[PDB]
């Protein structure tokens, strides 16, 4: 016999500026007796149980997010004399840990019809990698380390907003990102 899989949710979001609060809540059944929350920094590595003293009836409130908190979380609860399966994973990212890079389009944010545009994400300090996000933002990463990364984007549709930001990060902390670049809006004429 099984008990329902729990849900793990983050409030206010899964992506949090350094030093800002976030609450991770494991939702078990209403009869849940005990909870275990876990964090993984990378795949097929250690699994850390969040210390029980940090968690109150399944709620891990983080008043001020730090490097240590980032990573992939999962949880389980105990009911009817068994531990549940693990929740679906939740990824917690901290932004704002480095100065923001600059994101620019070449030759310009106006894309040729049917074509693509060259984007440059540039930083004053070298990063292990860069991230391009299109605004639930969808993000891709590229190697530069070095101080800039080049991204191709397109084709761009005439009827849709096409808004991008970029971040830098280091390879040994892939869930800790810079402050985001300013927004870049691409468009095609018409
Ligand atoms: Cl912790």
């Amino acid at each position: 016999g099984t008990i329902p899989k729990p849900t793990l949710w983050a409030e206010p979001d899964s992506v949090i500026t350094q030093g800002s609060p976030v609450t991770l809540s494991c939702q078990g059944s209403l009869e849940a007796q005990e909870y275990r929350l876990y964090r993984e920094k990378k795949s097929a590595s250690w699994i850390t149980r969040i210390r029980p003293e940090l968690v109150k009836n399944g709620q891990f409130h983080i008043p001020s997010i730090t490097w240590e908190h980032t990573g992939r979380y999962g949880c389980q609860y105990y009911s009817r004399a068994r531990w549940s399966e693990l929740s679906d994973p939740l990824v917690l990212v901290m932004t704002g840990a480095y100065p923001k890079p600059t994101l620019s389009a070449q030759p310009s944010p106006v894309v040729t019809s049917g074509g693509r545009v060259t984007l440059q994400c540039e930083s004053q300090v070298a990063f292990g990698g860069f991230i391009l996000c299109k605004e639930h933002p969808q993000c891709l990463n590229s190697q530069p380390g070095s101080s800039r990364a080049i991204f191709s984007v397109g084709p761009v549709s005439p009827n849709r907003r096409w808004s991008h930001r970029c971040y830098g990060y280091d390879l040994n902390s892939p869930y800790v990102w810079s402050s985001p670049s300013d927004l870049l809006e691409l468009l095609v004429p018409g």
